[PDB]
């Protein structure tokens, strides 16, 4: 007997032991009298039109494939609930939070970030760790790494950012020229590179690794009074990882490890769970706050801000079939419920275009019909009409246009959104000489010890060794920004990676 | 008090005043809290991407148009049911004629050949009678016209002549020069352009024509012997049409009056019905007969095979949403179940492959998925896996693969073809040359009064007219192929209209 | 002889006499042996696969139609250029006011509104008047109607208007009594209504209306300072209307109507020409104008802010295909060169996302490297990269990311926007109660004389009759608003319409 | 310094020192006046959708990814030339063996089969060896592999294969047990399974390989006379090998080993190049021939029809934009300029229809009028109009029907198919138990030594070991039919692997 993952043809044959196997149909559900011979004119002669058969099934063969995601492609998807354990209606009205013991239904995605469908599970990268909750409210998607910060601060950088961490486009090989002449061109990444290279970039498996939020978001409660907020989902598996050694073993040996690992474990019962807390900050801590609490790359620190309870995520199933349910999910930070609201942050607002955007492509216009995507616990009404592949009723013989005499659907005014005076010229502002150094030196020297800045230092070199070396100069002089120290220990391991 | 149609809010508002209207939401769920004004900063500021509500709508308001028909743009639609009346079962095998009393749902879409989406209603031109049959061994299409035969029997001939009917490519204007140009060219053509330009080439709607197969098809019993047949429909409510001076008067009067008649005519109670027909050919007689029996230029005439009654067809439901409903139907002439087959009609055997290719493209990969083309009275398993917009459980965790020791679907051997034997040089063989005018000179002289035959030089020659007359001497010297008198009757009138 | 339309065939036969014709190849440049008849097992068989020539071919036209666009579907394209003949660069900057003289490559297409693809020209209907200026900062769409006010002032109101103007969703029938309902329901619509009724709401072809950009727009001089501006183009023909009563014949004698005319003009050398007007408003004459200066229902008085020439626009060339130069054409209100810049215009700032938006849909991703749609005076450059159907170098190796040190495309400072303070609650404003009567009486009593008030009244009531009465008296009392005597008028024509 | 491809961006920015860089534009060619900072209120502010330089970026940054091929995802190519170097002239009339010494551009993709984008190049598996020839009758793609044989030898069959090679539709895993169910409930593909679990399995880069046509192919020489052939292109660098062990290795070091390994002996002068022969069966030979000399799982021995070379192809240039020039290439095996024929195998005639259906749904309706498909070496020119994204003049103001009078393309009767008689009964007739053993035997026992027969055994139990037993069982069984000490071995060595 093997592992769980691998009887699983096993099983579903144990599983339909009794009935007879369904009939073999056509798309057309026209049964087929022989589907392993071709219609032929003499045992061998040529190919005939009249065999729909074949055209039938080769047509739908030649269409399987859909786009894989322009980023966090590799992916490992279960699904469960999630359930309220402490009081945080007074900072939110949100239904999900409405009251202790009260459980939604979840949705997950863990992904790497730069690889493609093949690549390996244990690689250095960040975690994509997206939560899709299925709330009355309509749906609420918390898209979340296993990193509170990310590499810059603004969204204009992004497709500049993945095209440098992805392959060249010429010899379509990956490039650390590309990958350092960014990284040292914008040293705003100090602070997130620092935790990429450091253990947890390679986590064991899905379940030992934290998700957070990362943005600043906006909370709002019944009275209309609002605060800016953090998510934080922590493992109640324990922070695990692997070794540089152990990472690149199995990266031929499993490269689903991580998929593997996630499924059998839900299949044996034992299920992965984190608990979800939030950081508060007053829109008057936000204005003293020393850094701009809205850049992506910096943290609330915990004695300032500690971290409050809210509740449990818990997975408990697996998919049935990956395609239909893991490949198919679409998150859309833009899905918030009434009670939740982004910041300013200038990453977060690119994200609000960029995922329904995407999504329409991958997918298709009508990608929220999809079941694994429906905000199937709400009432979907509103004055959208058409588009290819339309599935439900497409609303019925409902007047189709707003305002209208014949009472269909109306707006709901406690749905408004909390209102926030701004006042600046419309411009770009230059955010690349916001503080990139403070949070990151807190880091090397208070989080890390003496053993886990030597591994920092090692695994950067190991990396930034295939570099040219007005590239490598350039971003050893941003570490030494940092620390002098830091610097120093890179430096002294390329001369000596150099040759 | 107006006709039905134009009450068609009123009512859906009178159905429904014992409710509150509905929440109005975004496409995702959420509510809206007000959608007359949009977010922007001051009340003469620019507008926000935060103004998600308004980018949700705009988005789908600018994908609701799909590509139009390729043929067949403009078109009516209703439902109903067939129900057989007699006993043909020693023919087909198939379950739609299983016993009498036997009732099936069907689809109707009535259209126009020429006509982009805004047309009139009331032209010269065929009618398109389309129907399908949701059986339990799959659907059944059935895409008929309102004539026995067309103008070509090579299908590699039917772009050409859509194209000839359509828009000069350069001046977007319907070109006399084309239209006859093609048909002096291709005498194969006189037939149905003597149907045409007769009485019935502008039916008084849609309910007072007739429906025809058109083709030769084959009929299988339980026996596995086989006849060719043809399916005529003939109409219920009587042969009536419009005169050229109505039918132009209504053009712009009331482009949308066969919909509006349709519409009303179901609304009102006054349900139109159909009375199915087949004539049936033995093989032996196949051998026989004078002309190609799968020349779709050539009727069987009724005294040597009359017409076999089988059943009714009955429209008696609107559709409650036209797009979802009408605009996304797909007929298949290759969706054909057990007991019904193809013969090796030319044109049949190009449109095998024709429409599934179009459907493919007009509504995506997937459209059969699409609930009036779902075959949703059959059980549709097979191995055909993912494609844009998938829509139901993509059959779940079963095996992809054929053959398989998993016991996914298997293949029924009763549902396999009936054996023919052909013999001959795999070669493009010439069939331009048939009879062309035997079977037009019947027409002419015996089904035609003298009234009638007249009538039928005058909307000729106020056509042709507008052609060059090197075009005109042909035409009319195609005409005097068929009779003298024909073609001299022609003749005189152009020499007038030619002033 | 005929007219240059029909003749398009004949001249291009004798434009080629001397050569001779081409060889008829697959799509592939495979030429066929003959295209007539289809590759068969015998003159009487079935179709084989292997005739490729036939699949080639048919799957082409299988995919010849694109969606319609979902307003303004109806239309006619000629090309020509534009010539600066005053000197207002004192207001602009943009290279195509540089000098008196100046020429710039411009497209046209003139549209009805709601009609589809095979509606009549003739018919009561705005009418779109969109030019395309090739200039060498790049392309320059200059999106207008011929009239200089629309319908509403917010964007959010758009697809319901079009929902309106467009076919019932279960009728698929024009519908009066959504019509109006929408109008009574929003009187802001009362202006534009008013146009719409009179003579002008017909025009005698394209060749005799004047086009308008509706919009405020911004002009921005060398120095940074900038004025709003109008944009009106007057045709040099001549003012010229259409009765009811021809409209109404040619709406079926000649659906294309408005086609032909221009086309054969051009083809005759008597080439149509509009002359391009500016009108000025300074920045203070902004805050204190009596209305909202962006406010689309409403104009700028001449006799306060008279027209200034500019140049003239011609139209001397002809589409060679309709299809590739007419249909795929795409305009942008938001391809503005350095020097024109939109005006905080409610509506205009959502055709600056809407237009883009379904231009990817309609056509595709890519639909700016279509050769008419190519900015082909400019030259692209970026680090936007791949999508569907991509066919130039896609830009070669260059580097796709931004910033780098390897000297990829950087950025024009000249080429910034100018700057404006704008200070208020980020909420969602009441426009609604806009004055919606003061500029409706001025036209009613003082552009109108007495004749053409009777004949707007009797328009008016010709089309309101149809609606159900409660809409009718809505509609008559927003009519009372402006004028005692116009809701009069119409009342007394309705009393009689109504039996 | 480094390998050539680490040196790309180097050189591309050495290769334009002497000039300056671009401009930065959008799409439209609107210069930017800044990429790197969002348009906002205020330095703390919201986002705009005034910014339309962020969303003409991010637009096109969400549309990047096209579907991934569905088998041989994982690919390498280049370019480079054909030579013929013999005159077999007398077999075949195509221009591309027209004359000693003519030259034709090629293409060539590389590629694995089940892996997707982003797995390893040195695993186990057939390695692709697409070739197209730019023939001035139209584009030939030869779509060979690096085998003369496959696994199967009806098409119907191949949806099934690749199911069972690539991943569990539920674990999204690699699955032992669908591979062998499959193989070996198939024990056609014994001959094939034997080629892939020797030596040969995991050649070292694609460089030291062999090319195969596989199929039987038609030739047609200027008389009208035809033979069957079969294509071998034997690498002129010699066979080589990767051992499991190193194979291991490089799939974590190297994960694009053969990609990295074609660029960098293009880029520094080592072109490789390969040896094109043909074998040749007279009509009368495969009459006699004792297996099917149609049949996919058969080869023509050496002995009985010895290579007759052709010519030579080399490789000589790298792709400048790998997505462009070899993510977008598209072989089909219908591209046969005269001359060339298919032969009756089954599997080809299904390939026949299946290239183009996948290509118009990953490319696109019209992919052949990309640059790299193109057939830019010959003149297209038919009736075929339109399609999503038309690129070219869409061939003008052309005649768009046939036939006409008009002198649009002609067909050319030189160019018709050879001629061959069939007969029997058009029904799916069973080849599952043609010889599946015999030449199997030969390749065990006369091609392989003692040492290769012990690796064959080894690595075929290694994967074997990981199905269940009663796989295994059978499995052994259809070896031991090749030759007991074969289906012995394997069974010796299973015995240790099950503990
Ligand atoms: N006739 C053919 O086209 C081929 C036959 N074979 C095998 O050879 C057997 C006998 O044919 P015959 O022509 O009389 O034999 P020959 O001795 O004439 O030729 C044997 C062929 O086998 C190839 N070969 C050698 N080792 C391997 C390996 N590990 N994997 C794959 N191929 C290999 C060689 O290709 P190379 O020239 O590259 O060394 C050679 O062309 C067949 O049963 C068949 O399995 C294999 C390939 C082609």
């Amino acid at each position: 007997n093997r592992d769980p993952a691998s009887d699983q043809m096993k099983h579903w044959k144990e599983q339909r032991a009794a009935q007879k196997p369904d009939v073999l149909t056509t798309g057309g559900g026209n049964p087929v009298g022989d589907k392993l011979n071709s219609l032929t004119v003499g045992p061998r002669g040529p190919l005939l039109v009249q065999d729909v058969v074949f055209t039938d099934e080769m047509a739908h063969f030649d269409r399987e494939r859909i786009p894989e995601r322009v980023v966090h492609a590799k992916g490992a998807g279960a699904f469960g609930y999630f359930e309220v354990t402490h009081d945080i209606t007074r900072y939110s009205k949100a239904k999900v939070f409405e009251h202790i013991g009260k459980r939604t239904p979840i949705a997950v995605r863990f992904s790497t970030v730069a690889g493609e469908s093949g690549s390996a599970d244990t690689v250095r990268d960040p975690r994509g760790f997206a939560v899709k909750f299925y709330t009355e409210d309509g749906n609420w998607d918390l898209v979340g790494n296993n990193t509170p910060i990310f590499f810059i601060r603004d969204a204009l950088l992004f497709p500049s950012f993945i095209h440098s961490q992805k392959r060249n486009p010429q010899t379509h090989l990956k490039d650390p020229d590309m990958v350092w002449d960014f990284w040292s061109l914008r040293p705003e990444s100090l602070h997130q590179v620092s935790f990429l290279f450091s253990d947890r970039g390679i986590p064991d498996g899905h379940r030992h690794m934290n998700g957070y939020g990362s943005h600043t978001f906006k909370l709002v409660n019944a009275n209309g009074e609002a605060v800016y907020c953090k998510f934080h989902y922590k493992t109640d598996q324990g922070i695990k990882n692997l070794s540089v050694e152990d990472a690149a073993r199995l990266a031929h040996e499993d490269p689903d490890y991580g998929l593997r690992d996630l499924f059998n474990a839900i299949a044996t019962g034992n299920y992965p769970s984190w608990t979800l807390y939030i950081q508060v900050m007053t829109f008057s801590e936000a204005e003293i706050f020393p850094f701009n609490p809205f850049d992506l790359t910096k943290v609330w620190p915990h004695g300032d801000y500690p971290l409050i309870p809210v509740g449990k995520l818990v997975l408990n199933r697996n998919p049935v079939n990956y395609f239909a349910e893991v490949e198919q999910l679409a998150f859309d930070p833009s899905n918030m419920p009434p009670g939740i609201e982004p910041s300013p942050d200038k990453m977060l607002q690119g994200r609000l275009f960029a995922y329904p955007d995407t999504h329409r492509h991958r997918l298709g216009p009508n990608y929220l019909q999809i079941p694994v995507n429906c905000p199937y616990r709400a009432r979907v009404a509103n004055y959208q009409r058409d588009g290819p592949m339309c599935m439900m009723d497409n609303q019925g013989g409902a007047p189709n246009y707003y305002p209208n005499s014949f009472s269909a659907p109306e707006h709901q005014p406690s749905a408004l959104e909390h209102r926030t005076h701004f006042s600046g010229d419309v411009q770009r502002f230059n955010s690349a000489n916001d503080d990139n150094v403070t949070q990151v030196r807190t880091f090397y020297l208070k989080v890390l010890n003496e053993e886990q800045r030597k591994r920092l230092c090692e695994n950067i070199a190991g990396h930034l060794k295939d570099a040219q070396l007005f590239i490598q100069k350039k971003a050893v002089k941003n570490f030494s920004d940092v620390h002098p120290e830091y610097g120093s220990r890179i430096q002294a391991l390329l001369d000596k990676y150099n040759e």
